[PDB]
């Protein structure tokens, strides 16, 4: 239901070649695409603009129902401290930036 709607509250999102990246989870570095990322991250829970990547909750969407792993948290906290993402002033930017932090993990899963 995330992925439709945010095809749709994204501009340009709600495109052929797009939506056939993003059902088998690839995600290009283009503008569209950011923002959907952002959309996707909002709607469920992974991600906030102002706090950034929920860890625990990226945690659970890799198949996990315990607290998170100590080295995933310390990993991924550093991944994200190193892309000053309080420097960057386009969201969507931002958004897909904290998430290539992650990129590792979902797709080994
Ligand atoms: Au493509
Ligand atoms: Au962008």
């Amino acid at each position: 239901s995330v992925i439709e709607s945010c095809s749709n509250a994204v501009q340009g999102a709600a495109n052929d070649e797009l939506k056939v990246h993003y059902r088998a989870n690839e995600f290009p570095d283009d503008p569209v695409t950011h923002c959907f990322v952002r959309c996707i991250g909002l709607e469920l829970n992974l991600y906030d603009d102002k706090y950034g990547v929920d860890l625990q909750a990226n945690w659970e969407n890799l198949g996990n129902s315990d607290d998170a792993d100590e080295e995933f948290v310390a990993k991924h906290r550093a991944c994200l401290e190193a892309k000053n993402l309080e420097t960057i002033e386009d969201l969507c930017e931002r958004a897909y930036s904290a998430f290539q932090c992650l990129r590792e993990d979902y797709e080994m899963y």
